[PDB]
């Protein structure tokens, strides 16, 4: 069922493992992600950006969530709002009927930071509604600074810099993430942490891109041994978005490709929805959310 | 706000315009869908075939056109089963919230089309819901039999044959509609009658779609003059699927040929959205039913 994201994140904090945060932007991605946790037996977070709801609609958005949900109401459900940028915004969403609200004011000086994230705390707490918020920039995150951040804002989960960035453009050279950075802050914090930027671009994914006639000239994500060492080290929510994006739209490009007389959209989304679908059940296994329901 | 199918289609029958019935199988085609009617003042019927309630789920077919009636309250939309199959099908969108169902018993002679049709537009009525019905097959229809049909039945709308067909290729030759035949038909019944197979495929909807890179293989629709003419013959509620499918996949297929790297889905579907609503926009103009509401 729907529930307050705090809910999922605090189990995964106390056993260890990751939840995967899947965005969407319309019906199809949002069938494959519920599809994906349903045959995997695993917890979801369900996340829009502020551009996926200006594009959907925030009526929409949860309207579309609640649904699923009750179709699928063993599975536990968070839906997050995504980089909210202001409080109004973090507001909006609580009305509307979001269970977790990120503040990104990591571009702001840490009292402002606190000060901004601190006020949607207090406002989505009295709600019911749990807060993400995020610090350090690609500085990285200072974990003497995280310690205070964290227990002067009461805020649910933190998202610390150590090295990545969102898109496929990750790496203009090997990846790099500062894992002894983390230990610390999860050491200093002790709550759950959040991974942004943290699609792979799997290897079969970026074949069926490339084969569909797609161009990923220069791509690098983040390398699954990675992910599982983020987890090792306290991430417990990952946030991907880029790897479900090329693996649906491969499988557009292909149908588009193979019949150009093909104008039934079912026709170019069932393959599409399929791809994202497998993409998040690995996901889950590689993570380690599948069979925790 | 969401109304019985004949709320809608009495209004158009009595007052002699033409109502779009608009398919849509996902978010972006009912948006689109949505805002054409806001922007044309125009009432709306939304309708959904099987496949379509199939691909989505009967759940969300309702509960997305729900949200979308409670965004736009001031606009009447009827959301209508097209091409019902069997009465558990029918039955299954009345308990769902369909406002309007179709039972396709057409392929039956005389008194089973009958025996159906009657049995479904029983259980219908007793639950305040609407029913559509069909007559004649690609032998035409017999408007002696229509106007029995009718009577006995109490259906709320026919569709009765008089020449078309679904999808892009209608016509081997030259298109050719039965309007004395239709007009006997509305003459005899006095009811709402519903055109089948209403796509126009526009000119600039095929240059897009050639455009793109697309093949439409000598498709031919119903041109503009024969859906004013069907519309002044008493036609009143135009299915219309195949010209929003090809406006649609058409930008799809332009984004795809002109960006390889483009992997945001708001960037296929917006344009596509675009499409679609201008498609809806002229033709509920054509029909009639712009400025109606
Ligand atoms: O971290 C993330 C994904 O990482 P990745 O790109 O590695 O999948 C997400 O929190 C955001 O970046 C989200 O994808 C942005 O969405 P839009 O603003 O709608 O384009
Ligand atoms: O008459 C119609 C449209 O005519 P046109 O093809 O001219 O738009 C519609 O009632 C049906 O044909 C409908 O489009 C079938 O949908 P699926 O079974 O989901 O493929
Ligand atoms: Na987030
Ligand atoms: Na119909
Ligand atoms: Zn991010
Ligand atoms: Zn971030
Ligand atoms: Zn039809
Ligand atoms: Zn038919």
């Amino acid at each position: 069922m729907l529930v307050k994201g705090n809910e999922i994140l605090l189990k995964a904090h106390k056993e260890g493992y990751g939840v995967g945060a899947f965005n969407f932007v319309n019906f199809e991605m949002l069938n494959a992600i519920f599809e994906a946790g349903n045959e995997e037996n695993s917890p979801l977070f369900i996340q829009a950006s502020e551009g996926a709801i200006k594009y959907m609609g925030i009526d929409m958005a949860v309207g579309m969530v609640k649904i699923m949900c009750e179709r699928y109401p063993h599975i536990p459900v968070a839906l997050h709002l995504d980089h909210g940028t202001t409080f109004e915004s973090c507001e909006k969403a609580v009305k509307a009927g979001f269970t977790s609200v990120m503040i990104d004011a990591s571009h702001h000086a840490f009292e402002e930071n606190l000060e901004l994230t601190s006020k949607v705390v207090k406002m989505a707490h009295n709600a019911g509604v749990s807060v993400e918020a995020e610090l350090g920039r690609l500085v990285l995150v200072n974990p003497k600074e995280a310690e205070q951040f964290v227990k002067e804002s009461q805020v649910d989960y933190l998202a610390p810099a150590i090295g990545t960035s969102q898109g496929a453009f990750k790496f203009k050279g090997e990846p790099k993430l500062d894992f002894e950075r983390l230990q610390e802050v999860k050491r200093l914090t002790n709550i759950p942490l959040v991974l942004h930027g943290a699609s792979a671009i799997p290897d079969n994914v970026r074949k069926s891109y490339l084969d569909a006639g797609g161009d990923l000239k220069g791509s690098k994500g983040v390398p699954f041994e990675f992910l599982q060492e983020s987890v090792k080290g306290g991430i417990n929510k990952v946030n991907t978005d880029t790897d479900l994006r090329i693996a649906f739209i491969a499988e557009v490009r292909k149908v588009a490709n193979e019949d150009k007389s093909q104008f039934d959209l079912r026709k170019f989304f069932s393959p599409a929805q399929l791809a994202l679908k497998n993409v998040v059940k690995e996901r889950m296994k590689l993570l380690g959310s599948a069979n925790k329901i």
